[PDB]
């Protein structure tokens, strides 16, 4: 089907545009966000979560795609706010990490030039217009994504126990496993009223240019042992004329120029 890509190997990120032309547009993600360079906007609509405090359904799977571990959400998770009151449906969660220690940079977005050891991204689309997130992407519909940045703390973050167990379960390339019950709202930072928003894109091919990003100012903390499980995930990579298996590490796109884009900031 779709042509294989990598971050720094074969068809690396500098060359994605040769096959996926949108990857060369001026509205690409991720970016760095500096607070003093943003525009505070009181007009922004407070974030509204519907169904996020409910238990995750039994058919919620995590999946090792070789580029990330993806969670395919099943509940009717609805979200709105920021630049509009239009309701989106949250359908996918992906993770980006480095070498998985407290001092490693693995996030895609950064704040104040600081990268983080882990980033979680939750993807959403307009369920009225489209039947699935993939269809929305294929049709260039309006997309919304939320970025959650992580720091390593001293203690085990119990809200993530089910997720972490799931990542352990899919170390093997391509593997899928059902997730133990979890609560999606509990995966977000303590307070969500402080956030940034900008016009951007998917951070990997096809790099679709129609994503409004919400990036939370506050971080989520997990322990060192929780972060460690991500670097046990396995992938396949073409290295020269040989196809090899390796640990999945540094699975993030480098940062992009803003090109006149404005970053908006909530007011609290």
């Amino acid at each position: 089907e779709e042509i294989g890509w990598s971050y720094t190997g074969a068809l690396n990120q500098k060359n994605w545009g040769k096959k996926y032309p949108t990857c060369n547009s001026p509205k690409q993600s991720p970016i760095n966000i500096d607070e003093d360079l943003t525009q505070v906007n009181v007009n922004l609509k407070k974030l509204k979560f519907q169904g996020w405090d409910k238990t995750s359904l039994e058919n919620t799977f995590i999946h090792n795609t070789g580029k990330t571990v993806e969670i395919n959400l099943t509940n009717d998770y609805r979200v709105s706010g920021g630049v509009s009151e239009m309701v989106f449906k949250a359908s996918k969660i992906t993770f980006h990490w480095g070498k998985c220690n407290m001092s490693s940079d693995g996030s895609e977005h950064s704040l104040e030039g600081q990268k983080f050891p882990l980033e979680m991204q939750i993807y959403c689309f307009d369920a009225d217009r489209f039947s699935s997130f993939e269809e929305a992407v294929k049709g260039k519909g309006k997309l919304r994504a939320l970025s959650i940045l992580f720091e390593v703390g001293t203690e085990e973050n119990l809200d993530f126990k089910a997720i972490i167990d799931g990542v352990e379960s899919v170390s093997r390339f391509g593997k899928q496993a059902a997730l133990d019950p979890f609560i999606l709202l509990n995966l977000l930072p303590n307070s969500t009223d402080k956030y940034y928003i900008y016009n951007g894109s998917l951070t990997s091919p096809p790099c679709t240019d129609t994503v409004d990003w919400i990036v939370f100012k506050d971080t989520v903390s997990i322990s060192e042992s929780q972060l460690a499980v991500f670097c046990e995930v396995l992938t396949m990579q073409q290295s020269g004329y040989v196809m090899l298996m390796d640990y999945l590490q540094n699975n993030f796109r480098e940062q992009q120029y803003k090109f006149s884009r404005q970053v908006f900031s909530s007011y609290t």
